């Protein structure tokens, strides 16, 4: 009788717990349970409910797994990531979340690739240093990387280490492409360097014995001549490049134009002996 009691206060407690029944399926049971004067009828109860929860989890678990497949563009990954957390669920209420939290990450997901390309897109386009050509072939391939992975065929990691890779590319082209900018620019001044060189050369020759010191400008002069010829600053100096080497070649042409200058003012007046 006691038994009873306590037996059935448990086997209704089974029931309030089980986490696939509805509340008008839990009182239903949950009454029957407590107008019981059998402890063999009551375990019966407990059975078929178990019974009917077993029935509602897999109807609910593969239903929600069957809802989620149907997300648009679900990422292979994803959809496997919730299906199974689904499938692990231990309640209804869980397994509608988990179906909630699948098409946030879903649209998260793609909202955030679609940012990154576009954010790219931009900065490849302020690369003042990559042809038109170049420019078109990097947005279109960045645009290929949203289309597979709208396809699936790239997960997110995939595909924003491919932003990220595109990037990277268009920057080392870049510079390829600056350094030949620069290269071009440095000849240039190294070439109006030599034909001041060569005037300098020319008025030292002709004008030395009035010089102050002449053993010096004849040194200066050569000195410059051979830079602007070498673009080397020293003997045993890298090349002028990039732009180091194009500030080095102006700062050695108008050192040049002082010391010609020098030279003109030195001889004034003076005929050529």
């Amino acid at each position: 009788d006691q038994e009873l009691g306590k037996q059935s206060r448990r086997s209704q407690d089974i029931i309030k717990s089980l986490g696939f029944l509805s509340s008008d399926q839990k009182d239903i049971l949950v009454k029957s349970i407590s107008s019981s004067k059998d402890s063999q009828l009551i375990l019966k109860f407990v059975t078929q409910a178990t019974q009917l929860n077993n029935a509602e989890s897999t109807k609910a678990k593969q239903m929600a797994q069957n809802d989620v497949a149907l997300i648009k563009n679900i990422s292979p990954e994803v959809l496997e990531e919730y299906k199974e957390k689904i499938q692990r669920a231990s309640t209804k209420s869980q397994v509608d979340e988990f179906v909630a939290e699948a098409k946030k990450v879903v649209n998260s997901n793609k909202e955030t690739l679609v940012n990154q390309a576009n954010g790219k897109k931009q900065e490849i386009a302020k690369l003042e240093n990559l042809s038109n050509d170049e420019m078109l072939r990097y947005n279109t391939a960045i645009d290929n990387v949203v289309k597979q992975y709208n396809e699936g065929k790239l997960n997110i990691t995939a595909a924003m280490n491919a932003l990220n890779s595109i990037k990277q590319a268009a920057q080392e082209v870049a510079q390829k492409n600056l350094q030949k900018q620069y290269a071009k620019k440095i000849e240039r001044i190294s070439s109006k360097g030599l034909a001041l060189s060569k005037k300098a050369k020319e008025i030292y020759e002709k004008h030395k014995s009035i010089l102050p010191t002449p053993g010096y400008y004849a040194d200066s002069v050569g000195t410059y001549l051979n830079r602007f010829r070498d673009k080397q600053t020293f003997g045993n100096r890298s090349v002028w490049t990039g732009q180091s080497g194009l500030d080095e070649a102006k700062k050695m042409l108008d050192e040049v134009k002082k010391l010609l200058k020098e030279l003109q003012d030195l001889t004034r007046g003076t005929k050529e002996d």
